[PDB]
C-alpha cells in the first residue's frame, strides 16, 4: 500500500457536503472554522464517526479571527479560543491567509499556540514564500503543505475525479500527497466523484489515511 490524506476545509456552518461527509465513509480529516454555529458540534460529531480533525483558522488574504493589525497577545488569545472550541482537534490549518502567512510577528505567535497544544500545522498552500515551514521547523512543530487543490470555487464532478486522480499519480510515486477539499457552495459535487474514486483507489493500492499519519 501506499498512503494519501485529504482534508475537507470550512466545516462549521450547514452548508452542502458537510452531512455527507461527517457520517464517516471517506476518510478525510476534518477542518472545522471555529466561532460558528455548529462548530463544536460538526466536531464532535466528526470525532463519534471516526474522522480526525483540526482546526480552520481563518487568516486575512491580501469573523474573530487574524488580521493583520492584531498585537501577538490578541493573535494567540484567539487562537486558544479556537481549538477550545473545537474538541479533538489534534492540528491546524489555515483559511485563506494569504498575507497573514508572510507575516513573521503573526505567524510566530499562531506557531506557539499550535505549539502549546501539541499539534501540527498544515501549510494549505495559500502563497509562495509560505513562512510556516521555516518557522514550525525552528519552533518543533511537525508541518506538512498541501500538494493539491481537489476543488475549486467554481468547482464540478468530474473536475474533482480529475484531481483525485492526479491525486494518485503523486501516491503511486511515493511521496504521500496531502488533498484538500470543500464543503460549501460546491461541496455535493466534491464528496460525489471523491466518493466515487474509492474503489479505484483500492483497485490501485492507494490507502487514505487521516492527515496526522503522514507526519512528521
Ligand atoms: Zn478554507
Amino acid at each position: 500500500m501506499k498512503r494519501a490524506a485529504i482534508i475537507i476545509d470550512d466545516f462549521g456552518g450547514d452548508v452542502k457536503g458537510v452531512d455527507d461527509f461527517l457520517t464517516g465513509e471517506i476518510p478525510v480529516t476534518v477542518a472545522v472554522m471555529p466561532f460558528l454555529e455548529h462548530s463544536t458540534k460538526q466536531a464532535e460529531i466528526a470525532q463519534a464517526a471516526g474522522l480526525e480533525v483540526i482546526v480552520h483558522m481563518p487568516l486575512e488574504p491580501k469573523p474573530s479571527g487574524i488580521t493583520s493589525n492584531l498585537s501577538v497577545g490578541e493573535v494567540k488569545s484567539r487562537v486558544r479560543k479556537a481549538f477550545d472550541d473545537i474538541p479533538y482537534a489534534v492540528g491546524l490549518n489555515n483559511h485563506m491567509g494569504s498575507k497573514i502567512v508572510e507575516n513573521e510577528k503573526i505567524m510566530r505567535a499562531i506557531l506557539e499556540v499550535v505549539k502549546e497544544k501539541n499539534a501540527f500545522i498544515i501549510d494549505s498552500g495559500t502563497s509562495p514564500h509560505s513562512l510556516i515551514p521555516q518557522l514550525a521547523e525552528e519552533l518543533e512543530v511537525p508541518y506538512a503543505t498541501r500538494s493539491i487543490f481537489l476543488d475549486n470555487t467554481h468547482s464540478s464532478r468530474k473536475e474533482v475525479i480529475k484531481n483525485m486522480r492526479k491525486l494518485a499519480k503523486k501516491a503511486k510515486q511515493g511521496s504521500e500527497p496531502i488533498g484538500i477539499g470543500h464543503v460549501g457552495v460546491r461541496g455535493d459535487e466534491t464528496y460525489a466523484g471523491i466518493r466515487s474514486m474509492l474503489d479505484e483507489f483500492q483497485a490501485e493500492s492507494i490507502q487514505l489515511v487521516p492527515v496526522s499519519q503522514l507526519l512528521p
